[PDB]
């Protein structure tokens, strides 16, 4: 579980987000498995706006924070989980190191701020959804 705090938006994973989070549903795209909901109280966090490559990622199923390498965003296919069936996840960056379904929401970070979100896993790589595209989660 988990989630970014970036002004009145709250991001969160697609796949575990709640029934507030839809009904106050601001953007949603399932081939990226992202939704973003709008919030009352203002968030902390800031969004990466760059192409690192390197970043520190939380791995609640270690309570460990593991600096990893990981690929630039990317179509990639992805095998069935319990939320989707197999398909191509959009805006998809890879690292080699340990992911459970349950560390979805997981930040990535690097120098610049949040870089995305534990999104997929397995085989001992994890995914993470990008969100330094998402240039209007600076705004408004
Ligand atoms: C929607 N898919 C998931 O819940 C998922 C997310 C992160 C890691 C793994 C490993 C297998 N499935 C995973
Ligand atoms: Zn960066």
């Amino acid at each position: 579980s988990g989630a970014i705090y970036v002004g009145n938006y709250r991001v969160v994973n697609r796949h575990l987000a709640t029934h507030n989070d839809w009904a106050n549903l601001v953007w949603e795209d399932s081939s990226r498995d992202l939704l973003v909901s709008s919030t009352t109280a203002q968030g902390c966090d800031t969004i990466a706006r760059c192409d690192c490559q390197t970043g520190v990622y939380y791995c609640s199923s270690r309570r460990k924070h593991y600096p990893v390498s990981f690929s630039k965003p990317s179509l990639i296919f992805v095998e069935a989980s319990e939320y989707y069936p197999a398909r191509y996840q959009s805006h998809l960056m890879l690292a080699v190191g340990h992911s459970e379904p349950g560390d979805c929401g997981g930040i990535l970070r690097c120098q610049h701020g949040v870089v995305g979100i534990v999104s997929t896993g397995g085989n001992g790589l994890v995914g993470f959804a990008d969100v330094r595209d998402l240039l209007w989660l600076d705004e408004e």
